[PDB]
RNA sequence: GACGGAGCCAGCGAGCCUUGGCCGAGAGGUCUUGGUAAAAACUCCGUCGUGC
RNA sequence: UGGGCAUAUUCCA
């Protein structure tokens, strides 16, 4: 087959050049045939993989950040035992400019993997967060709820935090992957990791990836493109771009 | 002596290198990626108690 | 009439 013989070359393309040797995510690049038309949402949105599984919260570092007051929401899942595992870090913002500004900014991402938010204090993030987190990997935070719903028409309401929702979707966005939307022809989604799946899996991540991403019911978040895909490209960090569909 | 919170006062001022796609003869643009580089003090509240 | 948070207002003097 077009995929699985330049996925089998490029297994072993890994074990053999040191400057792929250090980089365990793989991508893939999609030509489309004209530009998607948004941009600057800096928003990832998920994709849901209907086989299998990428990470989940027991094996990585989950990071969270809210409003005032943070004492208040920084007890109540730690004090309920499935969700006291189910982070690392728990701050607001007015802790966090003050307590890593500057030349520490590079050993975040290399004490971190997943940075989450509260949806009311995402829009300052790459402010006080720092310009050189951007956009090496493109890694960048994430939006959940603290609660259900709560309205905001003409009186002004307070929350608490639910865990168990916290949890619901924390569980979510691990087994998945998420794509950035931009305005341009190529488009790269993380789909692979090495020493974690088989070729066919891949396959149908891959299938699964033309199946939301061309999604013709014109769905906000799903299937935004149109037009149809030229081709799709697969490297993993310095790998070249080698085709499946042309 | 640590650790972690919460409290809170001022004055001098504006008064950097990479991987790859798409278009373009080209000049170049347009992006996706990896690494490296850049108030304090104090007040109170709770946990632990000496190694060159 | 003057300040605060949210970004047919609301609270305070």
């Amino acid at each position: 087959g077009l995929a699985e013989k330049a996925l089998k070359a490029l297994i072993l393309q890994c074990e053999e050049n040191p400057s792929l040797k250090n980089d365990k995510d793989i991508h893939i690049i999609i030509n489309t045939g004209k530009k998607m038309g948004i941009n600057r949402d800096n928003i990832p949105r998920i994709i849901p993989l209907t086989k299998y599984k990428l990470f989940k919260p027991r094996d990585l570092n989950i990071l969270l950040i809210t409003k005032d007051p943070s004492a208040l929401y920084r007890e109540t899942l730690t004090k309920d035992e499935h969700t006291s595992e189910l982070f690392k870090e728990i701050i607001s913002v007015k802790n966090l400019r003050r307590r890593f500004k500057g030349s520490k900014l590079t050993q975040l991402y290399k004490d971190f993997d997943l940075v989450v938010a509260d949806y009311r204090v995402h829009h300052l993030l790459p402010e006080v967060l720092g310009s050189r987190f951007y956009h090496g990997s493109k890694k960048l935070p994430y939006m959940i709820r603290m609660s259900k719903e709560v309205k905001l028409k003409r009186q002004q309401m307070v929350e608490k935090c639910d865990p168990i929702y916290v949890r619901a979707q924390l569980r979510s966005i691990c087994k998945n992957t998420s794509y950035i939307p931009n305005n341009d022809n190529c488009l790269s989604v993380r789909v692979g990791y090495i020493q974690k799946h088989s070729i066919p899996e891949i396959l149908q991540n891959i299938q699964d990836t033309i199946n939301f991403l061309t999604d013709k019911s014109k769905r906000p978040q799903g299937g935004v493109i149109k037009g149809g895909i030229i081709s799709i490209f697969v490297k993993t960090s310095n790998s070249t771009s080698l085709p499946i569909y042309q």
